[PDB]
């Protein structure tokens, strides 16, 4: 008995349906009773910030139901300032118990066309992060089933609490899954994209850039998934599994890369194609303004039974024991939260 409180569609003939997702959401009664919105197939050019708890979106299909907007961190607002990384997000989850199913969320920033522009072209953006989905610190218990997240740089920004991605497709280039949140991905396609602007022997990107605080037990946890390249032109050994992101943070002794943001990315029972070369390091600025490198061997980067040509042949890729692997069940990672659809 699945009941939709509202229906969004492109038809002005579909009946008492909404034209945009924002309107359908705004029709929700104040409070925290569950509210479910069916989004009929179509491309909805909208940027949404979810502040209503217990809101649930269901698209007619992951392939046909799309929420898309083109915004880069470097994209300028009316006042001439930049949107920023968080601000470029097509969808921002700032409420609890959100769920999206069978739909696609895209940031349509044309990263390749931007990279192809001449350097003297004043419209060529440097701050090229363009987030498709951002789960903020106010978005605990965000659930995404049969959802597709599309972007290049910084596709998925997960911060704060717990989020679960099941049977999803996430595509990107650089740090396309990043943040400090507890994000569990099960049975997902993590799609590494082609970079026309990167020479074949250089790094095209990194699947993850966790910023997990050292005291947080779980960061980015990918299980029973597939790490694949979007095309045969993605070179062998062009993608890192992860890179340690230590966010510039304000401390009583200055603003610089957080030394305690010792990120975690763990893969279990996940296939990896040949584009993966292993983990990588990342640089930031320390308390003195010097360049500092945060190394993978100093981060919580682990694998358990990866397979495929991209899996570990060498030993500089730490492996979990069977006992340690048992600590990465959905129950343990998500704790008191059991993700369920309306
Ligand atoms: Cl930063």
């Amino acid at each position: 008995a699945t009941t939709y409180n509202a229906v969004v569609s492109k038809s002005s003939s579909d009946g008492k349906t909404f034209k945009t997702i924002a309107d359908a959401i705004a029709s929700a009664p104040a409070g925290s009773t569950p509210f479910v919105i069916l989004i009929k197939n179509g491309v909805y050019n909208e940027r949404l910030t979810i502040t209503r708890n217990n809101l649930h979106l269901k698209g007619e299909s992951r392939n046909g139901a799309v929420i898309a907007a083109a915004t880069a961190a470097g994209t300028l607002k009316s006042d001439g300032s930049k949107w920023g990384t968080a601000g470029s997000s097509t969808i921002t989850i700032s409420a609890k118990d959100f769920s999206a199913q069978s739909l696609t969320i895209r940031n349509d920033f044309d990263f390749p066309a931007n990279q192809a522009k001449s350097d003297s072209d004043s419209s060529k953006i440097k701050d090229t992060q363009a987030v498709a989905l951002y789960v903020t610190k106010s978005g605990d218990r965000a659930y995404f089933k049969d959802v597709s997240l599309v972007g290049y740089q910084d596709t998925l920004y997960v911060s704060g609490g717990r989020s679960f991605f099941s049977d999803c497709r996430i595509s990107g280039t650089v740090d396309f899954i990043f943040g400090d949140g507890t994000a569990l991905f099960n049975n997902c396609d993590l799609v590494s994209r082609y970079r026309a602007d990167v020479k074949s022997g250089n790094v095209s990107g990194y699947l993850t850039a966790p910023s997990t605080n050292i005291n947080q037990k779980y960061g980015l946890v990918i299980t029973n998934s597939r790490v694949i390249r979007e095309s045969d032109s993605v070179p062998a050994k062009s993608y890192g599994l992860g890179r340690p992101w230590h966010p510039t943070t304000t401390f009583s002794d200055g603003r610089y890369a957080d030394p305690n943001a010792i990120g975690q990315t763990v893969f279990l029972n996940t296939s990896m194609d040949n584009h993966i070369y292993g983990w990588d390091k990342m640089s930031g600025k320390d308390k003195n303004g010097n360049t500092i490198w945060f190394n993978p061997e100093d981060s919580r980067f682990f694998e358990y039974k990866s397979y495929g040509a991209g899996a570990a042949v060498s030993k500089d890729r730490r492996q979990l024991t069977d006992a340690q692997a048992a600590e990465y069940t959905q129950s343990k990672v998500l704790g008191d939260w059991t993700p369920t659809l309306p």
